[PDB]
């Protein structure tokens, strides 16, 4: 699992057109304030164990921003070692689930296999922007 | 060489505070409208090959997304094989100098070494968001 953190001011995404045959997750829209904004991207390596070291980190991190919001972003492109688009989306519901036991706030999900517009205000303090990677 | 590219509506940047203890670039800002935004990772292995490849491909596709504004913007989250600043700071210079020769619209090279904030609004469409590698 390859993970972008992104602790923004705002948040926004609306679905477009679907990216994939039959997306698994239906579409919409949502936007948000402060938030740690979390690109997702699911690889072929990843299990139960990688699920949760994830939950973890994005639970600390977010403790440490003082966040209350987290949002959950599949994004395809952080990495070249994709996981299959039924896998990875299996592995992004559990992240949901694994990441509710360990942090408080608000946990948003983004829908899976569409493609999205989105906007962002990313702040430009020194721990806005990290990379995480989780494998077992 | 590690790229994403976001079709973007808008875009803007500030530097912040200092990334690195001399940033060899001076702070400032800038905002854009519609633009391909390239975050751009710089790799150990990257060279003169390297670049020319990425100066080509970013022409190529911005030529085919009817683009006139480029966005070089230093980012150092996209890989896990970092080059080091000085050869970082070298090989975006170079990258901005190739692009020039193959891209006739605007090329903005965004200040290397700074924790900066940004937003962007990037386009839902299915070419929105690709990433791309280049090496030699
Ligand atoms: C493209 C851009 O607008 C949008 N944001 C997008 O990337 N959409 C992705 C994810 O929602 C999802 N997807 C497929 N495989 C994966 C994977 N391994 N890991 C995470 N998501 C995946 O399916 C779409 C690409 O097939
Ligand atoms: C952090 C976030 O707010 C901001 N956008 C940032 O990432 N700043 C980076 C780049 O401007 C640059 N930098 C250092 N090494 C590299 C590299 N190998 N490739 C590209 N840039 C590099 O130096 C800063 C990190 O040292
Ligand atoms: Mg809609
Ligand atoms: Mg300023």
């Amino acid at each position: 699992m390859r993970l972008l953190y992104l602790h923004a001011d705002r948040f926004e995404y609306k679905t477009v057109k679907p990216a994939l045959k039959n997306p698994p997750d239906p579409p919409g829209e949502a936007s948000f304030g402060e938030a740690l904004v979390v690109f997702t991207t699911v690889e072929d390596g990843d299990g139960p164990q990688t699920v949760m070291y994830a939950a973890s980190d994005i639970a600390s991190h977010s403790s440490r921003l003082k966040v209350t919001t987290v949002i959950l972003y599949p994004y395809a492109h952080l990495s070249s070692r994709l996981a299959k688009p039924m896998a990875a989306h299996k592995r992004l519901i559990e992240l949901e689930g694994a990441l509710r036991t360990k942090f408080p706030g608000h946990v948003h999900r983004a829908p899976f296999g569409w493609y999205k517009s989105f906007s962002i205000a990313c702040k430009g303090h020194p721990l806005a922007e990290l990379s995480r990677s989780f494998t077992e």
